[PDB]
């Protein structure tokens, strides 16, 4: 094995670029390796508030991407436009870092990897993809199974429970997976006080955090995805004045463009997954923030070749 190896037991910059050019050439992190990055991440994460509050000085910038999907050489991609993340490059992952595409191992233990290197400029969400059921249904379990093992699986499932279900910007930016919710009244602080360290339940605050989606209508409808609802610009306006908020970033539904600016500016969808399944043909995007100015940026990209699987 003269694979990447972790240096007294921890994440180097370093460590973190001979991880991306082993995974780029297709070969597989040692399981030891592997377990020392989750059990590390699972202690970061489990002192994470649900809510992650981040200030953004005038001078500071953040880079929010959404939906990547275990597209590992999108996210390299990614990494080669914006740059890799650090401490003047903050980034945050708005869930759904895994099932569906076929790098999703690479795609995870590289986020990891940099939110132990980076853990107070390097977020990651939890989206609706970053459970059980999903996972066996969708791919990831597989995949880690034929990797790994049925064990690193569970220890997997056990640190997305820890993953925070959304971030404040500011306090006038939010930031969540899948977006609002099924009953008006949910304010920052019930979401502080979400009890997420679970899979989520079929309902309720925590379930419309990961699973929701804005329709244009004014209202609120069943969602068509068989849990939690759709919600009209009404709901989203209540929201941001109960709250002092300007708008809510999320993620969650692909977008031809990459992006789609909803509710007359106030809900944000950022996908970051391009020509998804390899099938969809969408461009992705990411959106740059600054303190002195949260008004969204959006950079578009486009799929790059991966390997045959
Ligand atoms: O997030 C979702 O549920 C949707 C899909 C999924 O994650 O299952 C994928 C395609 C558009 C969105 O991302
Ligand atoms: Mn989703
Ligand atoms: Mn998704």
């Amino acid at each position: 094995y003269s694979g990447p190896k972790l240096e007294d037991g921890k994440v180097t910059i370093s460590f973190m670029k001979e991880l991306m050019q082993w995974y780029k050439d297709q070969k597989k992190l040692h399981r030891k390796c592997a377990y020392q990055i989750l059990v590390q991440v699972k202690e970061v994460l489990s002192k994470l508030s649900t809510l992650v509050e981040t200030t953004l000085k005038e001078t500071e910038k953040i880079t929010v991407c959404g939906d990547t999907h275990g597209q590992f050489y999108d996210l390299l991609n990614i990494f080669e436009l914006n740059g890799l993340p650090s401490e003047t490059n903050p980034y945050i992952f708005n869930g759904d870092f895994v099932d569906r595409g076929s790098f999703s191992v690479e795609v995870i233990l590289t986020l990891f990897g940099f939110k132990l290197l980076y853990p107070d400029h390097f977020h990651l969400l939890r989206g609706n993809h970053e459970t059980d059921n999903m996972n066996q249904i969708y791919g990831f379990e597989g995949e880690v199974k034929a990797k790994y093992t049925a064990q690193m699986y569970e220890l997997f499932s056990e640190v997305f429970e820890w993953l925070p279900l959304a971030q404040c910007i500011n306090g006038k930016v939010l930031i969540m997976h899948g977006g609002l919710f099924s009953e008006d009244g949910v304010t920052l602080d019930d979401i502080r006080k979400i009890e997420r360290n679970r899979q989520p339940p079929d309902s309720g605050p925590m379930c419309d955090l990961l699973w929701s989606d804005p329709q244009p209508q004014n209202g609120r409808s069943i969602s068509k995805r068989g849990v939690s609802c759709q919600f009209g610009p009404d709901v989203t306006k209540a929201f941001l004045e109960e709250n002092n908020l300007d708008y809510i970033i999320r993620s969650h539904e692909v977008k031809a463009e990459g992006y789609e600016v909803a509710h007359g500016g106030r809900c944000v969808t950022v996908f970051s997954a391009p020509n998804y399944c390899d099938q969809m043909g969408n461009k992705a995007s990411y959106i740059h923030l600054q303190g002195s100015d949260l008004r969204p940026q959006f950079h578009q990209f486009t799929a790059v070749p991966h390997p045959n699987v």
